[PDB]
């Protein structure tokens, strides 16, 4: 849960198809559609990726720890790699 | 209901898509449809917050009870997380 | 790992019929189906190639590891004619 | 080596029977069971000359020599006559 | 003419899109550039209908008319609507 | 004509491809292309439904009356679950 | 019809050609031609089944039914799987 | 039933002539003939088996029953190769 | 002409050699030769039955009849077939 | 040139390949490159359709009637049956 | 550069793509970099061409026969209809 | 400078965009920021316009130079009308 | 405190959003809503900042301090700077 | 961090994207979330240079040093070109 | 360098693909992945064409010399062409 | 060299087998290995001429001169045809 705030950069930078993080993430209720469509409609891939972090921090740590599940399994090399630096 | 007043300041830091709890709010007469337009036309969204949380707090309790119950199903997560803090 | 760093756009330029580099990482986690797809949908080798490519970065170094292997192994011929230069 | 790049034209114009070439190039780790089936898998002679001999100049200067021994031995008249040319 | 006079809170909160009449009137003569311009600055739409409509019953009857006309073509099912009640 | 006013939420929620409707709206005058040019700059599909109603809402019941009708022809499966309930 | 709710994650991980279920459901009126084709437009399977599950659920609960049925007799060996599980 | 999962690449590897399963499937109900054809229309062997393969794991491990069982009549061998190593 | 309409789907699902009605179509400037190529560029015979009967269709009634014609002089069997029935 | 305005709905609804009258109206100067282009990104037929359609009647009758003769020559079956009813 | 003035309502509703005018504008210096973005992030059309046509009525008459010149080439159809009638 | 003085109607009817001027004005010391807060808290672009010319004429002769120059080359186009006229 | 008073000229010309220290101060009692909004409702940002210090000065230096305090954490980087000089 | 201040001019109308330099002095605590958004909401490009130019001088010296190095990383080319001349 | 300034709208009109030069510059830091991604995300290829070239002057000359010679080896015969003329 | 430019329109509807004046146009560095493949990718004939046709014309003169050549050495038949017309 944390970890994703000490890595808020690389996970911005680095993070990549967000539709499985999006729709595990609506379906634990820590977004509804709308805000996963304001997620959606942005430009670019890192601006979707700030989007995305910051209005996932700003619901606390509890759904950051969700956050990190989702991330973990639909994407677990990039996990281990930030985790193991 | 006094749980909003115990939060004001990480309300506004925290609250997202204000969409949603204005609507709810304008269904049910909290807020007329002139209330709702001059929350939205604030620059930005700690802007918006603040209006928002300063024109029901005026309201009253029953209100600010209202606007908590919106949030609570609107956004639970943030809900959840400071009431357990 | 590194090597397909220096490597970036001979890879890109040289790299041939990607699937068996797309099955192994598949089955080595790297890339989920949907992230398969997405590199498959591409219209030209070289956007085929600049998309893994990057989607592999991004990943870490580790990802770009099993890369690394399952090119040497699937076109060992490439492999050892860019090493040796 | 270099010939097969300085006859490119002249040899996708001429080379004719292509089993050989491709089995010798298959037990050489030059080309894979799927890269040769691609390879055949085209409509006409020119092109399937042309698909071979990309496929094999995107892999170096080693399996091009590779391949044009094994051109030297399976159709050694054309290859004389463009070497004296 | 008279109509605008008896339904002044309704066309307030129901008129929509103010460009079509304003453009309209500015091209009667009714409202200069700056009269628009003052208009357009209010801040809430039941503002700028508000603005719209004084500084026209100001102006006389025969402006009145011409906001009317303006109205019937620019949004006929409003106006038929409150003509009809 | 109604029915539209007391499924706001549920209209707005539910209602999907909105080029049909729009379309229909601006063939029986119910909308400018102007008008029609707003209601599809929103962001969100939600944002866009709630922009298209109101719009119509604020044009009377008869406006109302003919942007059912085009729901009812354009979607009459959503139309007839809500109308069943 | 329930049954597809409750099988959202999985029917979008599973439904394979979409062709038969998509002209099943236009010639049922649950979805026109251009809904079709923007169910078609999406670049993934795992996208295209999001788009049209979501597109039917917005439909409401006899529009399920109509998708399941024909799901159950287009693919019914996955139906079968889900539906014991 | 699991004996193709645990045996995915080697089953694409190895597996030869389709016609006989893909009818067996077909006559299973397993495969409607539009799905039969898009195994077909695949370029290489590897391709139609990986084709076949992820369509029938998809549709379940029934489905994937029975498509080991027609493989252990079309192709004993092979399947008794595998099963014992 | 009707008859094509009310047999859409088994017309998609029983029309086999589509070289002659394509080529009837063509002499008969019901299609141009680059419709022609967009319906033989589908992958799968019941899409291409598809493309034809849906370009057909949108070209009006006359043109339906035209395709009817030539369907029953190129495969009177299933046009009977289905005629009695 | 009226037929056009009097037909836009069916024009959308049933206008095919845009190829070839897109391709007239760039060579009868209708349409810039860029225009044309713009047409081409929507992501629908009938959005393509009504693209293309707006952009030729905001040009003047002038410009429909080059449109109508573009598409009498190049679909003349719609033409006709539209003009015969 | 009066038929300009003439035709300001006819020239803001049937403007379209704005692109060329206001680069071509922006080189004769009748626009600088800040004037044409001003002018570009209007949310419709019809707004847009109306800052664009008001911003160059101001600048005198020179500019507006600039502009002129800049619409008859880039969109002669339009002005040569307006400029009969 | 005088022209200035010559054109001040015209100056505030038809100067545009204020921030290049007003820039050009605070780096040559005509203006402090406070001054041009001042100018730019004016609700209309004529009483901006009045604004910051009676706010120069004030200033004096060399200021007013000073100002027709950022002028002149802010917008030439309007500068080069007034003084042919 | 004291480094308020010696510091007013440049607090006025630096201070940058008053927004925080605004709030932070109405939480700490130092401001009431009308003060805050008499603070607010001046034309510019040298303005707010004068009207702000004054009042607060006028209050004491425990209040100064709070107003301190505010500021070094809501624009640290300027309270730094100064502070170093 | 003067370098700043003697390229004022040229960094308002040459900086581009902004996010990354937004994004870099955020974490710097040079500028709050509210600070950032203030600076975003502006209309046009140079004027958000403008913004964040005035509201990182106001900083003082410290901060424009860390803007400064935050651009030099962000966008070395514009940075060294400035620098000699 | 320069004679990219004065081949702006002929580059503009002329550039083809742009994945090589983007590529290029990329590799030589003129453009980072952002502002390549934001150069890709434009909807035609003139506005992806001027938005490169703007992105790129604003770099300074050093970077349209860049950019000068990575169009000079990806596309030699329209630099040839332009520069002879 | 202009002749193609007489004959554009002609050019596309007749040039047959493309692959010859691709592989000439490679080797006379006119297309890319990328150029050449986009222009593979289209659907249709009449789409391959005219990609390839205006990927040639977009180089300038001396490579429509080039492409000449190549068609009427790969195709002289049709070439003789239009230049006696």
């Amino acid at each position: 849960a944390a970890f994703v705030k000490e890595n808020h950069r690389q996970l911005q930078a680095r993070m990549g198809d967000l539709k499985g993080v999006l729709d595990d993430l609506q379906d634990n209720e820590v977004l509804t559609e709308n805000e996963k469509e304001l997620v959606e409609q942005e430009k670019t891939r890192q601006s979707k990726n700030e989007a995305l972090l910051s209005m996932v921090e700003k619901k606390g740590d509890l759904a950051l720890d969700v956050l990190f599940r989702s991330i973990s399994e639909r994407d677990p090399y990039l996990v281990s790699y930030l985790r193991q630096q």
